[PDB]
């Protein structure tokens, strides 16, 4: 009992972590075998920064102008190219921490774990979702680009995500492990901004599974919907729409509570249009998006 | 920019987990050095578990009853003793992966991190804090007994909590690593209620300074207070009252902001007489009282 979110443990992540430093720009990579990631605007001046031509700003970076130190020790730059907007450095030696991995682009509404670092040094770990309009609620100060996001499958890890930028809302935008952003997302000093921040409406059914699941049942009213209907209420409040594939993806959890899903769409439906009438569900006084269904199961079932 | 949940990376502390089993009961156990650490119920029936003796449990224990399996391998049990509702086993082989560490008593107030562990595995790790009421707000199924609570201090392990039992509010309460329960819990099932649960006020001081500090200013009022004025409010909500000594350690994050602790009392004052008016900060709906001073200071200068 009890619901909290929950981040991946770190350690085969931690073990991956590195300083990179260009100049003067000290950020994160990421060593896995023979090959460090890392945002390419490492290479930049402050100036650069402003609109950078990363391809001519390359003719004057050689090897040996990238330090790469994994704790105390100097990694040998043997190699270097871009892909999108990371670099990647060959050295010459294997991490021989290097996990079992794979690399990932996320769909929208799935969740990962951060591993916030500052020059090359872990300082904590957190559970982010990447939101329908391609950004993250993370928690990021200057030092930590190249930090990564990751999901754990039993022994595999998954990297999702690579930090690169704040957005004037104090949310957060970054890559894919082969350097293309989520969204429209550019690496460059000009001011952007995030699109509608629509809500995850698999995941908040998901949080009021759990909810039940936690003995937590008053918002559970005597309403059934439809899926068109739930949805034309969805668009007013900017909610994703519903259908029959997230349906499916609730089963496991509508079987374990007996609430049909069209049930718990109509519940969902009333807290829309009536709030919490200042009580709470799980501790929260909103409904919370940033719960997949599988880490529902997850948590309820200790995975 | 931005502010989370945090807990701190978890890989020197994933490496002590074992499984634990004295016969059909399974939890899990911390291995530090030479010894196993493992929460006293591990040798109850279902039946013991309604009014147990103990010492006299014990008695019928010899070294060989206990498994201890760190992933694949079992460990050669070579003694066992009970200290206050923890056992400590005894093994032949130092566990190599042990970090510095110390055992610390934690006060009200202050926050661990929580890695929750199923048959000696990590499932996820998770931010608490130690409640007035001695209980915590986290997350455990059957299973996750003798999964444990840190703070890093560098490279120095603080392990402060050892989990034990859930009570009929969804909180949970366990032990120090010296099997000293927090709080007048005992390990039993018999119904065991938790007190008042009072609001630890300097927290909710703190993260309305890291609400400030990332842009979110919108409840400074034009108010001041003294101590004991608001203290007279505090008491009404079952807030903790403040002292100077509260104030203090407070000091850090009013240099960094210029508003007095006192002014950001009397704003305290009005969202507590007032309520949000269904606004947020840093997301939330509700005043968050699960941050220390010290967390946000570390999660707003990068430690
Ligand atoms: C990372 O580059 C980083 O950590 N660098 C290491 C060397 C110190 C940094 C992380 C940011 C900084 C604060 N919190 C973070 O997540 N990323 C940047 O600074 C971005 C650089 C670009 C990728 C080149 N960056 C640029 C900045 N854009 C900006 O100022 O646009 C103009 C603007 C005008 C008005 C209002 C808002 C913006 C945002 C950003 O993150
Ligand atoms: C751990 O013992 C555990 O994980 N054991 C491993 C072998 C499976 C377990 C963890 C709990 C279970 C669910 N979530 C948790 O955190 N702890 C217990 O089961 C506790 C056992 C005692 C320490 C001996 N325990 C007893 C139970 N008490 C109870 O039922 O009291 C009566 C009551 C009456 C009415 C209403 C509520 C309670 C709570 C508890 O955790």
């Amino acid at each position: 009992s009890g619901f909290r979110k929950m981040a991946f443990p770190s350690g085969k992540v931690e073990g991956c972590m590195v300083q990179v430093t260009c100049g003067t720009t000290t950020l994160n990579g990421l060593w896995l075998d023979d090959v460090v990631y890392c945002p390419r605007h490492v290479i930049c001046t402050s100036e650069d920064m402003l609109n950078p031509n990363y391809e001519d700003l390359l003719i004057r970076k050689s090897n040996h102008n990238f330090l790469v130190q994994a704790g105390n020790v100097q990694l040998r730059v043997i190699g270097h190219s871009m892909q999108n907007c990371v670099l990647k450095l060959k050295v010459d030696t294997a991490n021989p921490k290097t996990p079992k991995y794979k690399f990932v682009r996320i769909q929208p509404g799935q969740t990962f774990s951060v591993l916030a670092c500052y020059n090359g040094s872990p300082s904590g770990v957190y559970q982010c979702a990447m939101r329908p309009n391609f950004t993250i609620k993370g928690s990021f100060l200057n030092g930590s680009c190249g930090s990564v996001g990751f999901n754990i499958d039993y022994d595999c890890v998954s990297f999702c995500y690579m930090h690169h930028m704040e957005l004037p809302t104090g949310v957060h935008a970054g890559t894919d492990l082969e350097g293309n952003f989520y969204g429209p997302f550019v690496d460059r000093q000009t001011a952007q901004a995030a699109g509608t921040d629509t809500t995850i409406t698999v995941n908040v059914l998901a949080w009021l599974y759990a909810a039940v699941i936690n003995g937590d049942r008053w918002f559970l009213n005597r309403f059934t919907t439809t899926l068109n209907d739930f949805n034309l209420v969805a668009m007013k409040y900017n909610y994703e729409p519903l259908t029959q594939d997230h349906v499916d993806i609730l089963g496991p959890l509508s079987a374990q509570t007996g609430i049909a899903v069209l049930d718990m769409c109509a519940s969902l439906k009333e807290l829309l249009q009536n709030g919490m009438n200042g009580r709470t569900i799980l501790g929260s006084a909103l409904l919370e998006d940033e719960f997949t269904p599988f880490d529902v199961v997850r948590q309820c079932s200790g995975v």
